[PDB]
């Protein structure tokens, strides 16, 4: 007893997280499996903290004050289960365990459960914000067995960022996976985020003829619109960097996307309980495709392209047509990200408090920006909101960005520039607009080679097969 | 020992494969769970036949000549594994058990490796065609264990169905899940194709006002083309239909689409092994918006659409543009569940004979066409080809009907037309043919907020961190 709270694993990002702590008044007591890495950080980057060193699990759990608190920030999935086994020996009931990796949602809703048998307390939260992030102000999203919740509040909200009006990125989210569910769905966002602005990058580029000079100062200008946002600012930074020589890196670089299962894992799960999130679906399947490199050279020397005709219009008023369909676009993404959050509250009994979860994403982490303010008000007007299309400032943000989000895609269109979010983007929009649909042609079809049977129009509910085959044979 | 084969599952599916595979001179043993239903069969459809009935499952077992075969035509899960629990005790090493529901490809793994273990040989097949292929000819996909094929292979190829040359469109496609694999894709691919045609439905009735009398004449036209195939031919046959007062039928179900799982699976699977099989994606999805229905009634009266602009062309040309447009995005739909099934073979270990799947693919099942005929001859001349769009046949087909495509999507964007499939596969044939791609920004970002490192264009493998932030500061 003297260590408000333990944490194991010390790698950047658990040695950020333990200095904001110790920064904020909490003493820390640090642990690491290989144990050489906890002498090596007090006498280096913790010289003359208040931080605490263990040297086995055992004494780890004695330092801790009662209730005893231990966040794990190791590599998701087995080492995770594997300090709890350890673990679940040394504790007293009411003890809290925290797991602050990005691990699969049922896997945190199981330990949950597990825990909670044993009298356990466990919480899951997602913890964004980078290796900076999380030295001064990450967004933290906590969810699992809320008794737990009121003995880790103050040191969560106290270190995690805030946003202008004094408030903490980050609050309760909900009960077992919840706060797991969130921290996937913002880096689903995350992904779609990136996708669209590659595109805006590349009618620019090909369409526009634009160099990088003119591109970083086009976003940067874009910072000061609707559009002001981390990823929007980083990227004009990333365009006008200079490698050694002199020349720009960026086009020096592969263009071959990583990707760590979190994006793959929102698809997913949108397919399991489906919801049309269709936005994140394509930037997934985008990382895929330029994956496969040496497959497109090969199919650069094969397949044609459109018949070149230049840009022969105003580059200006072209450039601001892509402003335009990018924010259009992007609001499509977040109304098909909030669809799944609230699909997943009716799945698993969660109440969610969508505001709260802007508000979470607006600062700490990669996806912050002004628009999340927007959302969050959205959702304060009206907590009961079906879809942020819905609500009036987005309703007239699309309907103002409309004709030259469609302009921007018909001239993409004829130039031959890939843009799988854009056009996703904008089916959905005039999907969702449409009162009726040809879904009845598949309906249709269905019930004519395997009898699924359909609905009428008028009277929903009651299920008829046609005899489609011979009407008169 | 009478029976040559056993069928457990007397649904009309089931009914109808018992049947044909008497007049093809089997003698099959019928069994059911409700056991009345054998009798009632055998007074009925089945009087007069060779077909002999059980009552029990150690009667069905006595009546079959060894090595014992049996299919399973049983809901799909827990009523497979549970008849295989009862039937395991009354087999001999060496007996067959053929799973013939559509069942998930790893459940099949699991149980095709169990049952080995225990010496019986277990297969899993896709059998497509709905209740009257099932009565004439199917095409059926069997996989699992190749011991059981030499003793199945009579049997199965003389009951599928069978192409104009005289081969049956059934052969045996690899080991464990293989077959029950290609069975997902097939549906994966039959839901792209019908999202296809009600998008040129959707551009016909709405950009061009065409009545459904000239719509299903307009259908009929192209099921004489290169677009000759099942699908196309119903289509014309569902929008000529007319309900008992003499109006058409088809503008009277509601546009709210089901789905029983495969679709939804070929699109997870796809995500799982990190394939762009982007147009089957947006197929699902759009069956999962169409099931908004009340919310897109809301939406209609909120949201607004572009500015109203009459179509100003010719109908004859656009109607053409339209079929070309639908033609060259349903290639670049197999392109792409070819490209699934060629990653899970290197993902399983299967050596699977493409050639051999388009052909099982030729008839019996939803997906017929004159079109599955080029893309077997495409891995005749080449079975190692890497990708359709790289034979000079599906290449020049794509080439012919590049811009009507592009001018098909134009006019469709313009007019506010939900395209999902159409814009897929456009985005992603401009994305396949870039050599270059704008994923290097992707790169750069992700190294930039998580460090995770890039690799330079000429360099592959070498990973470097750049630190963007203050280089100079």
């Amino acid at each position: 007893a003297q260590a408000d709270i333990a944490l194991i694993g010390l790698a950047v990002m658990g040695q950020n997280l333990i200095l904001n702590m110790n920064d904020h008044g909490f003493v820390v007591c640090a642990f690491n499996r290989t144990v050489s890495k906890v002498d090596d950080f007090l006498a280096n980057e913790a010289k003359g903290t208040k931080v605490l060193g263990a040297h086995s699990l055992e004494e780890m759990v004695s330092k801790l004050k009662k209730p005893r608190r231990i966040i794990l920030l190791v590599k998701a999935g087995q080492a995770v289960d594997n300090f709890i086994e350890k673990l679940v020996p040394l504790l007293d009931i009411g003890d809290i365990i925290i797991d602050g990796g990005n691990s699969e949602y049922r896997d945190t809703m199981r330990r949950c459960r597990d825990l909670k048998d044993k009298g356990i307390l466990f919480v899951g939260s997602g913890v964004s914000g980078g290796e900076d992030g999380a030295r001064y102000g990450p967004s933290l999203m906590p969810g699992g067995n809320k008794e737990a919740w009121p003995h880790i509040k103050a040191i969560f909200q106290g270190i995690a960022a805030k946003v202008g009006t004094g408030e903490p990125c980050c609050d309760w989210v909900g009960d077992d996976g919840a706060g797991h569910f969130v921290k996937m769905v913002h880096n689903g966002i995350e992904y779609g985020d990136m996708q669209l602005i590659c595109e805006a990058y590349h009618l620019m580029k090909d369409v526009l003829g634009l160099g990088h000079k003119e591109m970083a100062k086009a976003f940067e200008e874009w910072n000061k619109t609707e559009l002001d946002s981390f990823l929007i600012e980083i990227t004009a930074s990333i365009l006008k960097f200079q490698d050694a020589d002199g020349k720009h890196l960026l086009p020096k670089i592969r263009d071959s996307a990583g990707q760590k299962g979190t994006g793959k894992w929102t698809a997913i799960s949108a397919l399991e309980y489906g919801v049309p999130v269709t936005l994140i679906g394509e930037a997934v399947f985008a990382r895929c495709l330029s994956s496969l490199k040496d497959e497109r050279i090969q199919a650069s020397k094969k397949l044609k392209g459109p018949q070149n005709i230049p840009f022969e219009g105003d580059k200006k008023s072209f450039l601001e047509d892509i402003r335009k369909a990018l924010y259009a676009s992007k609001i499509i993404s977040y109304a098909q990200g909030f669809m799944l959050l609230r699909q997943a509250a009716t799945e698993f009994g969660w109440t969610l408090n969508y505001g709260g979860i802007a508000l979470m994403w607006r600062g700490g982490c990669i996806i912050r920006s002004v628009f999340l303010g927007k959302i969050k008000d959205a959702f304060d007007r009206n907590p009961g909101l079906q879809n942020l299309l819905l609500d009036d400032f987005f309703k007239s943000a699309v309907e103002n960005c409309q004709d030259s989000w469609r302009r921007a895609i018909s001239t993409g269109v004829q130039a031959g520039i890939p843009m799988p979010c854009f056009t996703t983007a904008l089916s959905f929009y005039d999907g969702y607009r449409h009162a009726m649909l040809p879904a009845n042609l598949i309906q249709a079809q269905r019930d004519y080679f395997g009898a699924h049977t359909y609905e009428l129009l008028a009277k929903p509910g009651q299920f008829i097969h046609t005899n489609w085959t011979g009407h008169g044979g």
